RNA sequence: AUCCAGUGGAA
């Protein structure tokens, strides 16, 4: 959730609500299947968000879901939040005094902010990744976040050409 | 009734 909205999005994304419990991507296959080739299916706790390649493809759904039903309740679709691609980058540092909480504390006290902060390690290695909400701060990160000495560790963010958003949740 | 897109403030 944020409070900054727009509601102009690219007719692609559709939010349901009305789901009844274990439909965990079961019949959005089936209900949005023969509406396009639907690039994702994002369902969670309580709501879903479908996605589309066409503009076209999710108005034509939204307009013959947004009034029927698929669980003995009346759905009600309508556009949700704007698609956005996000930037990513690979980081290195030591197996101590870290935690995402810190390098987003750590991010936010030179220049830059990061969107979300990860710790990814089995074993817990320091080493993690950073978001960003676009390339602008990327380039600056790689230049102010690098080797700056935090803790008496060091921070290698290093753009590995992030892959797109992460599939489903 | 209704918004997440790595379902996060030590997690």
């Amino acid at each position: 959730m944020h409070h900054r909205q727009e509601g102009e999005l690219s007719n692609t994304r559709l939010f349901v609500r009305p789901f009844p419990l274990d439909v965990q991507e079961s019949e959005l296959n089936e209900i949005f299947g023969p509406f396009g080739p639907m690039k994702e299916v994002k369902i969670l706790n309580g709501f879903a968000f479908v996605e589309f390649e066409e503009a076209e493809s999710a108005a034509k759904a939204i307009e013959e879901v947004h009034g029927k039903s698929f669980a003995n309740q009346p759905l009600e679709v309508v556009y949700s939040k704007l698609p956005a691609k996000r930037y990513r980058i690979t980081m290195k540092n030591l197996p101590e005094g870290c935690s995402w909480q810190d390098l987003k504390d750590l991010a936010r006290e030179n220049s830059l902010e990061t969107t979300f902060s990860s710790v990814n390690t089995r074993d817990f290695d320091g080493t993690g990744a950073l978001e960003f909400p676009s390339e602008e701060i990327l380039v600056e990160a790689l230049e102010r976040l690098n080797n700056i000495e935090f803790r008496g560790s060091v921070i290698t963010v290093e753009r590995d050409d992030n892959p797109p958003p992460i599939r489903r949740s």
